[PDB]
């Protein structure tokens, strides 16, 4: 398999071997009533860094929580110290694939759009080889 | 966690204006909720190790006002409201490592049921 | 509030002009198609600038508003003969800011709708709130 | 006319003598009768100061073409290189009011509502004086 | 007859040459079609001119996308990992036109207005002369 399709799936696994909600492998753009709790694994901004002829590659490692349409950030926030922060701090598949991890940011985005949805995003650098 | 108690400190801050509030930036709107206001971050992110796990994020306080209202009247409300309780909230003082300025924008519904006035601070804490 | 007394400073000076123009005190979202000429005021990015000082900048905005399907000569010309006059000097505008300087001279249009042409004049500027 | 209604002009008049629908500026949404469509336009105009008791800018000089419907970006290139380009060789009524010329770039740009045009933009960088 | 369409069609040709499967693009399309799916596009994008060497030379962005509806992202990185790094491997016809190449980024993209879709975006950065 694509070392991409690892990286997820190392997650992705170390989140069900835990979590009563539904997964999906990559950002989601629509759901069904039925996918809420959600909770995406994916990646962004995967870009080849060796010019100083290294084969390294980094990216955002991001894992997004969705709720059902309008609700607290505060809400967001116990979904993820409770279901998922914990979740990353023992996943060993994901160590023997990079190189580096640390954490990156902690966002909060909403479906501007058509009001669906409000999310939490834990999104980690992580450098790797294809 | 931390982001909770941040935005709470703030909110519990502004609660003592009849206003409504929201903890963390609101997407649709019901106009019975105008003077709607929201506290929320943006940017937070990871700054490293002091010994102790540094971030930074960004603190808004957003005043959103039912359909097309002229700016000034968001910077009265704003004046009138906003500024006086940020002044001094020493819950959210002690959540935070510092605190300072950033800056001050004015949104509005570009797809038009409401504009908006968006005090913003860099704030920086330990997680 | 200076960011009130500023735009008003530049809104009045520039309206006190026959303009049959409509002036807004910030960039409108939806325009009723009764509102051209429009001339809206507005500031964009303000920000704190603060070495240990009150310094803060913002940027300055005179939009002119033109049903969408005008050419760009004309906004401009409608930029040159009324807007670039008064814009000269405005010693109300003056007596709020630290300085101000030419910045930028954009061109927008309503990508939905298609309703307006536009023609947005920027100048960077420097105070204490 | 102020320098930007002359920068354009003297482009859009080389365009007419020699055979599309001329637009002076970008524009928003056109009529089937507009097609083919050349648009010449100004975009990033700034000021970058004064040099000697004068007042000078810089831009980027905009000639886009726009096809109706969906079309492969070589129909856009092939259009370019036979009614562009040639008239963008020395168009001297532009460079006696310009400061300096040279080419930016070649963008490819669609309707993304839908596949109501199909555009190739090729750009200029210039500096000139208010 | 240009540079850019020489560069497109390399890529393209070698590609179909390995697997006709999907519908290709010469360019990046604004809409599909029930029926093409899968999808493949390859294009340019911020195509800048980087100056004259004795010869005027360019830089861009070159894409090969792989468009699916909405599937789990590791479908395409498998579609990508079969159906295209392998030709993209090394392409002579290719190399052949241009100065130098390397790998930029690997971008997952998607439909938000109707979710018809969902991408998997392959970028090399190149260095070629009009």
């Amino acid at each position: 398999h694509m070392k991409h399709t690892e990286l997820r799936a190392a997650v992705l696994d170390a989140l069900e071997k835990h979590t009563g909600a539904t997964f999906f492998d990559g950002r989601p753009a629509v759901f069904d009533e039925a996918d809420f709790p959600a909770v995406a694994v994916y990646l962004t901004g995967a870009e080849y860094t060796g010019e100083e002829l290294d084969d390294t590659w980094q990216a955002e490692l991001h894992i997004e929580v969705f709720l059902p349409a309008q609700v607290p950030d505060s809400e967001l926030d116990a979904w993820m110290e409770s279901r998922i922060y914990p979740v990353m701090s023992d996943i060993p598949a994901l160590s023997d694939l990079i190189t580096s991890m640390v954490a990156s940011g902690y966002d909060y985005r909403r479906d501007d759009d058509a009001g669906l949805w409000s999310s939490a995003d834990l999104t980690y650098v992580i450098t790797y080889e294809m």
